[PDB]
């Protein structure tokens, strides 16, 4: 509260942190459903059913451009393409399949880079 400071994290590394995460999803070879916006002329369904479209180009551009006021934000945003990932392919597809893997691959380096570290 008002001259109550809490502790904090030292949060000055997060930004080249996150981007070497990203720049790890972006070379897995899993990785090509995600890495331009899925293409809304040709994906039928997808601007109607997908209110939030997110992909691993448009965070860079983010990332880049000082537009993530935190790293929560950061992991929000690459947490959302596999959230729509799951909502518009089935399980079994290769798209869907490809995003459970991205999406493990994600936490796990989430958790040992600022959660277990
Ligand atoms: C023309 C039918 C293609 O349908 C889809 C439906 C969904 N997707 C996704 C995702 C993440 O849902 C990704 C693609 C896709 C796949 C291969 C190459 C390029 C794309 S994309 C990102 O340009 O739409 C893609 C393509």
């Amino acid at each position: 509260s008002m001259s109550v400071k809490k502790p904090k994290r030292d949060d000055s590394k997060d930004l080249a942190l996150c981007s070497m995460i990203l720049t790890e999803m972006e070379t897995h070879e899993d990785a090509w459903p995600f890495l331009l916006p899925v293409n809304l002329k040709l994906v039928p369904g997808y601007k109607k059913v997908i209110k939030k479209p997110m992909d691993f180009s448009t965070i860079r551009e983010k990332l880049s451009s000082g537009q993530y006021p935190n790293l929560e934000t950061f992991a929000l945003d690459v947490r959302l393409v596999f959230d729509n990932c799951e909502t518009f392919n089935e399980d079994d597809s290769d798209i869907g399949r490809a995003g459970h893997n991205m999406r493990k691959y994600f936490e796990k380096k989430w958790t040992d880079t600022f959660k277990v570290s």
